[PDB]
């Protein structure tokens, strides 16, 4: 026999829920204005925030996020769930419609904490890899940190996530699966770069003003990618929406608080392999549970399927 390429539709989504439970249906981010995506991978950061939580229990949230994203999914398609991994308050869901599970193989699902001390769950990244027909896929969301000047703690928490992240093959005497050894990389979540040199005032005129164009070339993320420090070999779809980042919960309005926090594109969609063209690359400014907007990415993905007679 042999085969060929085909294409399929392939849905990322991130979003910062900052330890909140959902307030709001998630349609509007996961499928308004958009066709049923053959495959679904919807990430997470902060799903709970607490003391116990952080200690590596189990919360209530995981089920409360997990009824939310189902039932959020497009309707004129059944998903089934493919995996769930998840390290303290980041999350990464897989799932694929009915019709394609059965092409769907060798799973592997791990998790890396890069936070406190460079180990702990609070900031890091989890991972789930696959074998969608004869093509491997592997989805990354990563929660890296904190904060304007921590930009090259930022880059050590991707190395950090790249080096640690390990998945299991079956051959044993092969080198250990890294996220690189993937013909599809999907890398999605609050990446927390923020804007440098302009003042806060300056960020938020130019967004008053819609001038994105101006405001990105001060991206932390661009100017370390430009370095070569950061997502080698990755590509980053044009920001046409203002930054995600920081909203009063309940509103649209900038942080209104004794910090008073600077406009940033912290959450970001980034792709790396052969075959992918992006179809879309928006924020929901419709969802105010968080003080993050959500942001998603439509993709068009060529996947090897076997042509039998
Ligand atoms: O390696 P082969 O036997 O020369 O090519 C074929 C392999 C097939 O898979 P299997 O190892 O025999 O189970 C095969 O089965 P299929 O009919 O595609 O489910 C057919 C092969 O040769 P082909 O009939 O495609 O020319």
């Amino acid at each position: 026999m042999y085969t060929y390429i085909q294409n399929f539709r392939f849905f990322a989504g991130t979003y910062n829920v900052n330890g909140q439970s959902p307030k709001e249906c998630l349609r509007l981010w996961l499928s308004n204005g958009i066709q049923a995506p053959d495959v679904y991978c919807v990430g997470f950061q902060e799903l709970d925030l607490s003391k116990e939580a952080f200690f590596f229990h189990d919360t209530p949230k995981e089920e409360e996020w997990f009824k939310a994203v189902s039932e959020g999914l497009h309707p004129d398609a059944k998903y089934a769930k493919v995996k769930l991994i998840r390290l303290v308050g980041i999350m990464l869901l897989l799932y694929v419609k009915q019709e394609h599970a059965a092409y769907i193989s060798e799973v592997e699902a791990e998790t890396v904490g890069t936070g406190i001390m460079g180990r702990m769950g609070n900031k890091g990244g989890v991972a789930i890899r696959f074998q969608f027909h004869n093509t491997s896929i592997c989805v990354v969301n990563s929660h890296l940190a904190a904060h304007i000047e921590e930009y090259e703690r930022r880059n050590q928490d991707y190395k950090d996530i790249c080096s640690r992240m390990q998945f299991c093959q079956p051959d044993p005497s092969l080198p250990p699966l890294t996220i690189s050894n993937h013909d599809v990389i999907l890398w999605l979540g609050d990446l927390n770069y923020r804007i440098e040199e302009l003042d806060v005032e300056k960020v938020k005129k130019l967004i008053e003003e819609k001038d994105f164009q101006m405001l990105y070339a001060y991206d932390q993320l661009k100017i370390q990618v430009a370095a070569k420090t950061v997502f080698e070999g990755f590509t980053e779809g044009e920001l046409t929406f203002q930054p995600t980042y920081k909203y009063d919960t309940g509103s649209d309005d900038w942080d209104t608080s004794e910090k008073c926090r600077a406009p940033a594109w912290c959450d970001r969609i980034l792709w790396k392999g052969k075959n992918i063209t992006q179809l879309s690359y928006q924020s929901h400014m419709a969802l105010k549970t968080s003080d993050h907007k959500p942001v998603s990415s439509v993709f068009d993905i060529g996947v090897r399927v076997v042509a039998h007679h």
